[PDB]
């Protein structure tokens, strides 16, 4: 998707709660039964495509140290006002503003003070297949070399199902679903442009880049693309 998508509010929809179908729902507590499940593996949740920070609360709640990474300036300034006013300290919750396409140059190895196992780049609400070129992307996550979470979904047509029902909620000018050799692709014209990979196409992209990644499925239309020991 386009930055003007979210920046002008129109990208907004995408995390009203009452806007989420039964299947999302599932897709959303699916997400979060995952993450706890390595949660004694992780001390750095770096969120990316944090938004405002949505899962913020699970790091505060959990004892974590948090990283939220948004390219959109208003999101990171509600994150920030969000740590200012519970008073919590930076040194434990950051927000970046920056793309997942130059995480190797926002996450160098000295400005973590954790080690790199329990790190964990999580990509939450399938923030993957809005980002511009997934290949750049793969080839970061490959330099930064960090475990990593890319929540997303099937292509099975009950999964392009389950994101049309949420998406169509949002009520963009039109909605336009395509299958193509590379996945399930949703457009809308204020900017929304939506990837779903496929698990046959992505995952050769993932071993080209010498990511040794796991295609998880869980909650009936969501894939969890998952990479480091903590997923052993
Ligand atoms: N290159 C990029 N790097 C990091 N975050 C990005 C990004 N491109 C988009 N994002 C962010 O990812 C967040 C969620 S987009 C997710 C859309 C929707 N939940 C879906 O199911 O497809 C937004 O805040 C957006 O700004």
């Amino acid at each position: 998707s386009t930055l003007d998508f979210y920046a002008q509010g129109q990208g907004d929809r995408l995390i009203d709660p009452a806007r989420f179908p039964a299947e999302i729902k599932a897709f959303l507590e699916g997400e979060r039964v995952l993450l706890d499940s390595v949660a004694e593996h992780v001390e750095l949740l770096v969120e990316v495509g944090s938004m405002h920070g949505q899962h913020l609360g699970w790091a505060i709640a959990r004892g974590k140290h948090y990283i939220g990474v948004d390219p959109v300036p208003r999101y990171i300034e509600q994150g920030r006002r969000t740590l200012r006013e519970q008073g919590l300290p930076a040194e434990r919750f950051r927000f970046i503003e920056g793309g997942a396409e130059e995480l190797h140059q926002l996450l160098p190895r000295h400005a973590l003070a954790v080690p790199p196992s329990r790190c964990l780049l999580f990509f939450p609400f399938n923030s993957f297949g809005n980002m511009r070129d997934p290949e750049r992307v793969l080839e970061s996550l490959s330099m930064t070399g960090l475990p990593f979470l890319i929540s997303s979904y099937a292509t099975t047509e009950r999964a392009t199902q389950a994101r049309a029902a949420y998406y169509a909620q949002c009520q963009y000018e039109w909605l336009e679903s395509a299958c193509d050799e590379r996945g399930v692709r949703f457009r809308a014209p204020e900017g929304f442009d939506a990837m779903a990979y496929h698990v046959e196409y992505l995952e050769p992209r993932m071993r080209r880049y010498g990511l040794e990644v796991r295609p998880i499925p869980f909650a009936d239309v969501g894939v969890a693309w998952c990479a480091g020991p903590m997923f052993e």
